[PDB]
């Protein structure tokens, strides 16, 4: 049982902080090319986390009360996404200048986010399958990495409530007949890979942000606790990788349009239902 992110996986630092020295940035990305997922601590102030987690905790009862409640391959791990008002939009958060300094460096400076979604892991949740959440562009083939998920757990991540398990090096593998149709790993490829580079599963201090290949192995967990694990979740494309828009209100468009930082977003006059995207102009 771990008791931290592994050292080999993570860099630590303040939310001062606003660019790694170039052998910090070396670092970074040695980690990401190896192991397909970097565990950066201390990046997030409790005043931003704290109204996240609330707004998210606030919004869990409208998504139980929808007709069909929208779910990650099995019971408990809901499908959420946070809220989009001005008053819950932090530039430290979507624009972060760490995350989009690692993110240039991987994916080029024509890089943008284009995911603005959450996780809401209930307690006594299912064991997801393991997948990826994007999958490689063609069988068969190795080619790098065109997208990175950038996870922000909202809640301090524990064994017990649900902290995510990754598979190390998985984001480069792609044989023939390793993915299914839904982006789950093939049972054989499973225990081949465990045998060589098992997962592993730790706790995550709330304000740590994790960045990972969107093509590395993981899986969602049972929360074995008393309390809803909310994650926000982001996600860095290549240029040319096509992806439907983020809905944003025009109130963020002064900071979020024309920064360096790109966003592939689409401006709205009104209020973003960011639950059921049934407002008007949706
Ligand atoms: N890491 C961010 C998000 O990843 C997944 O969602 C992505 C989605 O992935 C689908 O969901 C499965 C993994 O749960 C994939 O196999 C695809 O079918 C992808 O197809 C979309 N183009 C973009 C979505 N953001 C998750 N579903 C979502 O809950 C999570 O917040
Ligand atoms: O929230 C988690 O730990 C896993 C969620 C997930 O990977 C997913 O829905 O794709
Ligand atoms: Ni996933």
């Amino acid at each position: 049982a771990l008791a931290a992110p592994p050292g080999e996986l993570t860099l630590a630092l303040t939310p001062d902080d606003k660019t790694l020295d170039p052998a910090s940035l070396d670092r970074a990305l040695a980690i990401l090319a190896e192991h397909g997922i970097l565990v950066l601590t201390g990046m997030l102030r409790t005043r931003l986390t704290d109204q996240l987690r609330t707004a998210m905790l606030d919004d869990l009862p409208e998504v139980l009360r929808q007709q069909d409640v929208p779910t990650n391959f099995v019971p408990g791990h809901v499908q959420q996404d946070p809220p989009v008002r001005e008053s819950l939009l932090f530039p430290d958060v979507l624009l972060n200048p760490v995350v989009y300094q690692i993110t240039h460096a991987v994916l080029g400076a024509d890089a943008r986010n284009a995911v603005y979604s959450g996780n809401m892991n209930l307690p006594g949740s299912h064991e997801q399958p393991v997948h990826l959440d994007e999958p490689h562009l063609w069988p068969g083939i190795s080619h790098p990495p065109y997208c990175l998920c950038v996870d922000v757990p909202l809640i301090d991540f524990t064994l017990e409530n649900g902290s995510t398990e990754y598979w190390p090096g998985s984001h480069v593998l792609n044989p023939d007949e390793c993915y299914d149709e839904r982006g789950c790993v093939l049972p054989a490829e499973l225990e081949r890979r465990r045998a060589v580079a098992p997962p592993v599963r730790f706790p995550i201090p709330v304000g740590s942000v994790v960045i990972r290949d969107g093509r590395l192995w993981h899986r969602g967990v049972p929360n074995l606790s008393a309390a809803p694990r909310p994650l926000l979740a982001m996600t860095h494309y290549t240029e040319w990788f096509d992806m439907p828009p983020i809905q944003l209100p025009d109130t963020v468009k002064s900071w979020v349009d024309g920064s360096d930082r790109h966003t592939h977003a689409h401006f709205v006059a009104g209020d973003v239902d960011h639950l059921t995207g049934d407002h008007p102009f949706a």
